[PDB]
C-alpha cells in the first residue's frame, strides 16, 4: 500500500520516519512520503494523489481546511472542527477523517488513572480544545471546564460545558484534576495549583512549553503533545489498514529523531 503526508513545507514532518517503524514491526512492505503541495497546485490535488496510486494520507499545514471542498465525505469529529487530517482513497473516493482529538485522548487514557472521574481544565476555545473536549465528552463524567480570555469564541460551540474567564480558571485551579492547554510565560499563573494535578500541553517542540516548567518545579506530573502526534498516526494508520499498530515502536523511533540520536 502507499501513503503520504501533503503540507507545504513538509519535509520537517516526522511522519514518514514514524510511520516506517510502525511499517518495520509489522512486516508491511508499504510507503509512506512526505508529499510537498504548494498552495499554488493544490487545486490540482486530486491528479496528485491519484498519479501515484496512494491509499490514504494524512495532511499537515497549511491544508487542513484546504482539503475539505476536495472531499466526496467526511466524518463527523472533521465535520465538528472544521478540519481534515486525514484521507482515505476507497475506489478512488476520498474520504475525510481527523485522529487528533481521538489521539490526545487515547494517549491521556494510558497514563492517567481513572479518567471517567477527572475534573478537567481546557485552556484555549480553538479547534484542537473543541477536538479534545468531543472525545472528552464521551468518557468522563464531571462535566468539562473550558477557559478563554474571550468568551465570545465559544460562541459556534455546541457542546454544553463550564464555560470561564482565565482569572476565574486561575482562582479555582485546585479544582482542577487535569489541566489541558492548548493556546500557543505560562499561559495561566500556577500559584494556586494543586499538587497532584496533571498539567498537559498539545506541543511538544519545544519538549516543555512554560506552562509545563512551571507545573514540574511544583513537583506536578507534566504531559507534553509527543503521545499525541503517534496516536493520531497510529489512528490514521486503523483507518487506513485495519491492522493494530505499534505504539512503541512509533514513539520510540520520533525520540531518537529529537534527541539527534539518528545517524545522517
Amino acid at each position: 500500500m502507499k501513503f503520504a503526508v501533503i503540507g507545504n513545507p513538509i519535509s520537517h514532518s516526522l511522519s514518514p520516519l514514524m510511520h516506517h517503524a510502525n511499517f518495520q514491526s509489522l512486516n508491511l512492505e508499504n510507503t509512506y512520503e512526505a508529499i510537498n503541495v504548494p498552495v499554488n497546485q493544490f487545486q490540482d490535488i486530486k491528479k496528485i494523489i491519484s498519479e501515484k496510486s496512494i491509499d490514504g494520507f494524512n495532511v499537515t499545514i497549511p491544508h487542513k481546511e484546504r482539503i475539505i471542498p476536495y472531499l466526496d465525505d467526511i466524518n463527523e469529529q472533521a465535520k465538528s472542527v472544521g478540519a481534515v487530517n486525514t484521507v482515505l482513497v476507497k475506489d478512488g473516493k476520498w474520504i475525510g477523517y481527523n485522529t487528533d482529538g481521538i489521539g490526545y485522548v487515547n494517549g491521556l487514557k494510558q497514563i492517567y488513572e481513572g479518567i471517567e472521574d477527572a475534573y478537567i481544565l481546557i485552556l484555549g476555545a480553538g479547534g484542537a480544545s473543541k477536538g479534545i473536549a468531543n472525545e472528552l465528552y464521551k468518557i468522563v463524567r464531571p462535566t468539562l471546564t473550558v477557559a478563554n480570555r474571550t468568551m465570545s469564541r465559544f460562541n459556534n460551540w455546541s457542546l454544553n460545558i463550564n464555560k470561564i474567564n482565565l482569572s476565574h480558571a486561575e482562582s479555582h485551579l485546585d479544582e482542577f484534576d487535569i489541566i489541558i492547554n492548548t493556546t500557543p510565560d505560562s499561559v495561566i499563573s500556577l500559584n494556586r495549583l494543586a499538587s497532584h494535578t496533571l498539567v498537559s500541553d498539545i506541543v511538544y517542540n519545544p519538549y516543555k512549553t512554560p506552562i509545563l516548567i512551571e507545573a514540574e518545579q511544583r513537583g506536578n506530573p507534566i504531559y507534553n503533545g509527543l503521545d499525541m502526534f503517534v496516536h493520531q498516526g497510529a489512528e490514521s494508520f486503523k483507518i487506513w489498514t485495519n491492522l493494530e499498530p505499534d505504539i512503541k515502536a512509533m514513539k520510540n523511533i520520533v525520540i531518537q529523531k529529537l534527541k539527534g540520536e539518528l545517524l545522517e
